[PDB]
């Protein structure tokens, strides 16, 4: 019915350094609030399993926008190629509250090409 917006994310795995680099660039086309005002958006990421603080990261919250730009790089470590079939990134967007959607990326087929890509929020 309504557009939900998209999130630009860049992923890369450093196979020698055993680290997964996740850069959450920005979002576009976020839905306004029902009252017409813009959002105060942030992104939360869990590298699962273990839903614990160690595996949790969050962007800062941008004030009053539908096109936030965070440009933040998160570093997960230690990470091992052999673990990819059993790891996923749970990426959620929030209006600081209201849930604005989720992108769930399985590591085994993730775009680990160090390029930015757009993902639809669900």
């Amino acid at each position: 019915q309504f557009l939900s917006g998209q999130l630009s994310i860049k992923l890369w795995f450093d196979k020698v350094g055993h680290q997964l680099i996740v850069t959450i660039l920005g979002a576009k086309d976020l839905p306004s609030r029902e009252d017409g005002r813009p959002r105060n958006p942030y992104v939360k990421i869990y590298f699962l399993p273990d839903r614990s603080d160690k595996n949790k990261r969050r962007t800062k919250t941008v004030k009053k926008t539908l096109e936030p730009k965070w440009n933040q790089t998160f570093i997960y470590s230690p990470v091992h190629r052999r673990e990819f079939r059993e790891r996923m990134l749970e990426i959620t967007l929030w209006d600081q509250s209201e849930f604005l959607g989720e992108i769930l990326i399985e590591l085994e087929t993730a775009l680990l090409d160090d390029e930015p890509h757009w993902y639809k929020l669900q």
